[PDB]
């Protein structure tokens, strides 16, 4: 089997992407944030505290003839950005782009943090990291991809995120028309439960490529590119007037600037992030100070190849017995 679903930016900045997901019988379609940095499929629901729902579409398990409470199971997750959610668990039929999994754990939110409530466009998350990170207790549950893997034509999914445009998540096949050149594959460590890999270096604009190992994670659920302070300083030094602002929370730059590109290495291959992808616009409405899309990871503990980086590539998440990542230009 295979599946193919379009993923759409939630706003004009590409802050996140939503993909329609069919849950239950008859189908209830929710728009989920596919997140290769986490491993829970959780949804706003009829169980979510009413004051914490503000425009989201909810899953109502009592209206699904295939929903079954997973007795005793609870979940609770906290994300790198400080947001969180928690609740109980059903199993139900879940379909993405024509690919159906029966008995998928659907984690129903009883509580969500304010950042989720305030974002009416995201109805939940669909985690695509390794199932070892799933938070369901006392019996950890599998991700949608893990459940689908054996049925797929090939045990892979691909992320093709658009710049200010829709893109595609495919399951079970590699669309050879969706990228240019070849796909360069690189080794993955699953020791932390992430799609963790080592970039071979970087360049700023037309500058020389610096060969240096940068360990990080491929994370579709993170907006920006978070890299070591040395690398980030070298990037922003090429933008006149750019500075790190403790009060704003990162590097800002004059909105009148033209940003240089940023290249990262994948083995001997190179992925070029155009400068425009690094512009996240005014820090507040009407400001002439703009927020940068490359930021320091120094306070995170891990480097994160988020959407800024991934949207410049066609990315293969190869879930074979020994997983690997692939990157192609597009």
């Amino acid at each position: 089997s295979t599946g193919s679903a379009t993923t759409t930016p939630i706003d004009s900045l590409d802050d996140a992407y939503i993909t329609p997901v069919q849950i239950g019988t008859p189908a209830q379609t929710l728009n989920l944030d596919f997140d290769t940095g986490s491993s829970d499929l959780w949804v706003f629901s009829s169980e979510t505290t009413a004051s914490e729902v503000d425009g989201q579409t909810i899953y109502t398990p009592s209206k699904s003839t295939t929903a079954k409470l997973l007795s005793g199971a609870t979940w609770s997750i906290s994300y790198g950005d400080g947001s969180s959610s928690s609740g109980d668990v059903y199993t139900d039929t879940v379909s993405v782009g024509g690919l159906t999994v029966t008995g998928q754990a659907v984690e129903s939110a009883k509580k969500v943090s304010s950042s989720f409530t305030e974002d009416s466009t995201i109805d939940g998350l669909l985690g695509l990291a390794f199932s070892t990170l799933n938070t369901v207790s006392p019996t950890q549950q599998k991700t949608f991809f893990d459940n689908a893997k054996a049925s797929l034509d090939s045990p892979v999914f691909t992320a093709d995120l658009g710049y200010h445009a829709p893109g595609t998540y495919n399951f079970g096949f590699i669309d050879t028309t969706a990228y240019t050149g070849s796909i360069t594959y690189t080794a993955v460590s699953t020791k932390q439960g992430f799609w963790e890999w080592t970039s071979t270096g970087y360049a700023v604009g037309s500058g020389t490529f610096k060969s240096t190992s940068i360990d990080g994670i491929a994370d579709t659920g993170t907006t920006l590119l978070y890299l070591p302070a040395t690398v980030v300083s070298a990037y922003w030094a090429q933008v006149s007037g750019a500075k790190s602002s403790s009060s704003v929370g990162g590097y800002v730059f004059p909105c009148s600037a033209t940003l240089p590109s940023f290249t990262f290495g994948v083995g001997s291959a190179r992925i070029v992030i155009p400068g425009d992808y690094i512009d996240f616009g005014p820090i507040s409405t009407g400001s002439s100070s703009c927020f940068g899309g490359i930021q320091s990871s120094a306070g995170i503990g891990i480097n994160i190849f988020g959407d800024v980086a991934l949207k410049a590539a066609f990315v293969v998440f190869n879930g074979a017995t020994t997983p690997t990542l692939g990157f192609a230009s597009k």
